[PDB]
């Protein structure tokens, strides 16, 4: 009776699948798979991505920022909503390739550091490439490239660095406010009563309140289904998206469920 | 056509075939798996483990400990042969539940830190979980616990920071040299002209110098099968095992004619 | 004109002043300085530091740890208050010396990682050698060692990462509820509107109120003028001790009038 | 008697002097101080700073940047001859503020990563901010930025990772061979029986051997007194240069004489 063998962590084939880059505002395009957001914000003075995706989507990211007219040197940074392997995977390989930097607040740079490893809930179930960020942020902390500012918001429960960002683009000269928020969604987690997570509760309610008072006119997620999103439609992939309100209470009427069937 | 999935590293079942800790010395023991190498010193003033395999055998580890009467607290010092997936496995997690500490020279540390990623002949295809190392170890620079001084020997190859410890220890009185050398190998390295190892053939053949003149009256390696080591058998286990001049002999008469074929 | 030559980080005598170790309840020791607390904590398993002072004091510490009946190879785990080279000083040394742990959360284990370089509020002021942290813990976390537990509490204020710990020991059979809570002052911070620290006022209105609902029968501090501890006399010492609500109510005096007079 | 205080590192007023960009090759500039070599070099893609001097020194390389009309988001790269206080001092500051990468080898990375503390002679004694290394290079390993291949040398000796660099620039067409080979010196240094340094002198000695071979027609060293530099002058700099067997020859016969008195 030898041991178990290595599990790999395999995923959806619609999150591996990729597509061309669809356009979100003037600046902002979505470069990643289909259920999988990968942002790209070009500028004048460099390019911005928030998220990259599985880490095997290294090289679908390369291709969609050269159809952009984006060289692996102009990307200057690299923003992520939470450091797990299924958004954060290919940031190890993406700075040995492009020279750019990673910013992410103390949580999110620990858990970076150790490539999702030792997760307070997963353990080492979804281990990715470790990667090491540059530069720490703090809540509220304005990050400005290319005269495009990026606001942190600390929106603490999936990860205790989830982070939701929001920038104002353009949609021919009218201005847009997009709010990238992340996931408030906890599969499998024991809400009450967890050692490595005490303030678990208190974090999701803290975090739902947050999500609300975003200053958003287009609402976007790590995983496009859980605000609405259709990445695949094209044109009409922002048609049935949420609101920070309706995506805020959608995901805490869950979470009271979860939590209220979690006692029983 | 989506991206491919990730793929485990998946090895042999016997190298994950959990084995009873066989005596090596009065100090030495072997509590690891059948074909992989994993030493326990056991000295008055704490333990001493040397490898620890694949990732999944920690908890195999940690029971064979206290069968030597080891606490998790005892053991108060890691050392490797070389960070890969297969011996710098259960690192991470042994630092978490023991409270020891690793020791290793600036190549193996710089490996161990990024869990084997970006490995210079597979890349990413080994990751294990990161640990990082509390001591920095020069060649030939003496590690002491207890009584028991461990001097290590660099012999770069398989890996930029493959390291072989030479200790003495008794067998009734009478002391034995033991000298753990690492594996001088090369599966699949591309050997002449690696631009991420330029001077790979230097260091190999400059290793099997190194092995040759190593102290050594009982040889053990990370694999058994490469020291004609028998875990299995228990008592005969030492019987057929090869000498220093016969490991570095045979592991040369491999590498050039795997280097002849090459340039074919 | 040259360019200025680096200024060393002087402080006041009394800082690097030792003393004999002072015995604050049954298991809990001060073993710092005259103005610089260093509490060591005695259990059947082990021992534990809480916090370590100038990086200078590596020595003075292991002194009295070895006149408590503690070696270096028994000290299991250091604590820290928050990462400033007045307190978390010879963490890198004591390390290297007694093959001891340490646990902090994200925040503090990011500042140690760089030795107090690129503060918030100081820059390149308070280097200190860089240590690296083993266990990341989280709000209310509890850390068992003997025993004894140690019940995190974050105070964020001072640093992004701040602490306080709680833990109850004995007099004599009686117990005793000790609280050791970090420093709750801001010396030329620029309080309101500062881009590195944008959520400052909030984290420390938050902190005063965490330290007035602390379990605690006697307060200590990182300073013991600030907790009106007296080191000196000895067994007068907690005499004049503050309480948990004298302690934040003051701190937070000085804090309103700090920033009225930075509006002006 | 309380205990001493820390004490800054404090150098000679000349190394601190700044100097305007002084023109070595068509591509290579020197902007540092007049005793402390800094190497710029520009290219079509980007640009590779080589050392940085003192920590203090940052503002000093940025001044010097602009005036060669190089952006702080141009310098691409940063090299390092060995990771000590007085060459890889502003690293961690120029990677904040230029968004620019550093490769270096292991043990400059080990070294880098603790900011100089725990230095194998020096000790905590000459601490600076710390800095990561984004890139691990090998002996031998060729880094191209814009056209210029810079291969790496390894010279071990006043460091474990020194490293020296050669790069093929031009003068008005015709190409000139540039070699930046590291400090060759050992003050104070114990040579023979080192615990720390075990093989100090076969390094030593090896590495006077690797510098005569170095393919140059133009020497430069980290100080360039070293290597008969005269930064003040101007034209007249590279007048009574040294070759690489004048260099390794002086400063082995140095070495030797230096070994000869520890003996006595
Ligand atoms: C780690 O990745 C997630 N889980 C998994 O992939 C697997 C699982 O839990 O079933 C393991 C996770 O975070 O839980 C991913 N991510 C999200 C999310 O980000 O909301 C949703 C929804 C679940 O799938
Ligand atoms: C990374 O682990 C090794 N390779 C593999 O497991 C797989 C492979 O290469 O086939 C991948 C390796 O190091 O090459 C292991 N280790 C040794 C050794 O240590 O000698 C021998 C022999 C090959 O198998
Ligand atoms: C960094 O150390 C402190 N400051 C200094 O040592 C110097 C200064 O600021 O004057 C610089 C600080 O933290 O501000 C120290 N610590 C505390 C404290 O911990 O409360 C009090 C009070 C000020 O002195
Ligand atoms: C650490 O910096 C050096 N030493 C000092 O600055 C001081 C000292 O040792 O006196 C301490 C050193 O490396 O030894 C510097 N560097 C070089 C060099 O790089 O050759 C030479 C010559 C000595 O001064
Ligand atoms: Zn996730
Ligand atoms: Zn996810
Ligand atoms: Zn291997
Ligand atoms: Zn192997
Ligand atoms: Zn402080
Ligand atoms: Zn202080
Ligand atoms: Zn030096
Ligand atoms: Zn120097």
């Amino acid at each position: 009776a030898p041991l178990p063998q290595l599990r790999a962590y395999t995923v959806d084939a619609s999150w591996l699948q990729p597509m061309a880059p669809l356009q979100v505002a003037d600046h902002t395009w979505q470069i990643g798979t289909e259920d999988l957001t990968a942002l790209l914000v070009q500028t004048a003075e460099g390019a911005v991505l928030l998220d990259g995706g599985m880490p095997q989507m290294a090289g679908h990211l390369l291709d969609n920022m050269k159809l952009r007219g984006v060289a692996p040197q102009d990307l200057r940074l690299i923003l992520l909503s939470h450091a797990h392997a299924d958004h954060a995977g290919p940031v190890a390989e993406l700075k040995r390739r492009t020279g750019a930097h990673v910013a992410a607040n103390a949580e999110t740079a620990v858990l970076l550091a150790r490539g999702g490893s030792n997760d307070l809930h997963f353990g080492d179930g979804i281990t990715y490439p470790p990667a090491s960020a540059d530069r720490i942020i703090m809540d509220g902390e304005v990050v400005t490239v290319g005269g495009i500012a990026f606001t942190a918001h600390f929106m603490p429960g999936h990860t205790p660095g989830s982070t939701a960002w929001t920038w104002t683009d353009t949609r021919d000269g009218k201005p847009v406010r997009i709010a990238y928020a992340d996931s408030l969604s906890a599969p499998g987690y024991q809400l009450k009563g967890n050692p490595r997570y005490p303030r678990l509760i208190e974090d999701y309610k803290r975090s739902f309140a947050t999500v609300r008072a975003l200053p958003c006119d287009l609402l976007l997620t790590p995983h496009p289904g859980a605000s609405n999103w259709n990445y695949a439609v094209g044109s009409k992939a922002s048609a049935e998206a949420l609101t920070c309100n309706a995506y805020a209470d959608a995901a805490e009427k869950k979470f009271d469920a979860q939590l209220a069937r979690e006692t029983a």
